[PDB]
């Protein structure tokens, strides 16, 4: 009941500490690993614990990338430890990380299933702190590869996201090639189908851009039934790439041929009371060119999100919004100027 382990905190100090912990409980199971809900005995706050075997035919850098961030919306590793498990000879690392109640997916679901979809402030509110916390990693340049809705936290209260699983995330240099089939589907880049190994961050910008056409239209955007079938999904939406955008995707894949098969208009993608800021970012985040895709800072900057920088706004349940404002200069890095337009005068 009670566990018991010595653990190394997730950042500051290395000195080792004893960590005890109960009510352990199974919350998911899959590809990542298990992560189990608990409840520390010291503070009593509830805590995410992630184990994850350490196999050397898969690479994982989820643990080397997690001991360097800080960031509000950016789930936190509290501490770390290995021990044995199912493979019984074996080693596995275990992640103590925080506990947050639910996901963009299963509350975007609540409104989809129900032929709604998630009110409007909230679309603006959980893309912002999505887009501040990949201008935050961005600027390590660290690329997630992952951004999903399910890999998205909130907490339902104060509105907080959490970014999530870093299981798939990379330091980028340039030069050295990455892997292509990667991202889960829906999600995926174009660049990436088309086989690129030079890709930059901005992969995780066309994901951003999945999930808020996804939160607009109630269902994915792109749903395709395989790798190949994901870019046919994306073409019946934006049109056949032409030539020099796929130059700009992969150098390498310029003669593919392919039905010419003219854009459908953003106005008709979404239905007709989405408001018009929300389609016209998605129009500059889902596009081919990955150059021409907005950076997360330019993002965090849009007109969409200018409701979010009026000093009356409040979340539906009376309360303040989260911290929005508390840019740092590790944050900014990529366009320092920007704090202007990014910080509101009465913060
Ligand atoms: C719902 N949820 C969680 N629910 C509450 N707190 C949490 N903290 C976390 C810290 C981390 Cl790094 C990861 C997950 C959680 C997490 C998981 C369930 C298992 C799947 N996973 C996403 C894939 C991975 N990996 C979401």
């Amino acid at each position: 009941k009670v566990t018991t382990v010595v653990a190394t905190p997730g950042q500051g100090p290395d000195r080792p500490q004893e960590v005890s912990y109960t009510d352990t409980k199974v919350i998911g199971n899959g590809s990542f690993g298990v992560v189990y809900q608990a409840k520390l005995c010291d503070s009593g706050e509830l805590v995410a614990i992630k184990k994850v075997l350490q196999d050397k035919r898969f690479k994982n850098r989820e643990l080397q990338i997690m001991r360097k961030l800080d960031h509000c919306n950016i789930v936190r590793l509290r501490y770390f430890f290995y021990s044995s498990g199912e493979k019984k000879d074996e080693v596995y690392l275990n992640l103590v990380l925080d506990y947050v109640p639910e996901t963009v997916y299963r509350v975007a679901r609540h409104y989809s299933r129900a032929k709604q979809t998630l009110p409007v402030i909230y679309v603006k509110l959980y893309m912002y702190q999505l887009f501040r916390s990949l201008a935050y990693i961005h600027s390590f340049g660290i690329c997630h590869r992952d951004i999903k809705p399910q890999n998205l936290l909130l907490d339902p209260d104060t509105a907080v996201l959490k970014l999530c699983d870093f299981g798939s995330a990379k330091q980028l240099v340039r030069g050295e090639p990455n892997v292509s089939y990667i991202c889960s589907r829906y999600y995926r880049a174009p660049e990436l189908i088309f086989g690129a190994t030079d890709y930059t961050s901005s992969i995780d910008v066309w994901s951003a851009g999945c999930v808020l056409a996804e939160l607009l239209l109630g269902q994915p955007i792109f749903p395709g039934d395989s790798g190949v079938d994901q870019l046919v999904e994306i073409i019946k939406v934006l049109g056949t790439p032409t030539r020099e955008q796929i130059r700009e995707m992969n150098p390498n894949y310029t003669e593919f041929k392919f039905p010419q098969i003219k854009a459908h208009p953003w106005t008709k993608v979404f239905r007709p009371r989405t408001p018009p800021e929300a389609i016209a970012l998605c129009s500059r985040l889902l596009e081919y060119t990955p150059t021409a895709r907005l950076t997360p800072l330019e993002a965090c900057a849009h007109s969409f999100f200018d409701e979010l920088r009026d000093p009356n706004v409040k979340l539906p349940n009376g309360r303040d919004t989260p911290a929005l404002f508390n840019f740092t200069t590790q944050e900014l890095s990529s366009n320092p100027p920007l704090a202007t337009i990014l910080i509101p005068p009465h913060a």
